């Protein structure tokens, strides 16, 4: 149905409810949150975050390798929450292979 998203952003924590059928980024936008993005199509590092707690569905993304996913990397424009989750945002500059 919908779940609780906690985002840890540079300027502060913010929470909001997100339907299992809406991407994290879009939901955040809708609540009035400004998150970084560029392509909006899952093929770049711009909207990257690090999943701290919880599960996500990242099938629509195509840029990260299985290893990176395993490391806990997430592309917020292409991720659906499958449970409540905590995510650290604005991590593009920390990404490595
Ligand atoms: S903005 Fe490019 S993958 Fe999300």
């Amino acid at each position: 149905a919908a779940y609780k998203v906690t985002l840890v952003t540079p300027t502060g924590n913010v929470e909001f409810q997100c339907p299992d059928d809406v991407y994290i980024l879009d939901a955040a936008e809708e609540e009035g949150i400004d998150l970084p993005y560029s392509c909006r199509a899952g093929s770049c590092s711009s909207c990257a975050g690090k999943l701290k707690t919880g599960s996500l569905n990242q099938d629509d993304q195509s840029f990260l390798d299985d290893d990176q996913i395993d490391e806990g990397w997430v592309l917020t424009c292409a991720a659906y929450p499958v449970s409540d989750v905590t995510i650290e945002t604005h991590k593009k500059e920390e990404l490595t292979a």
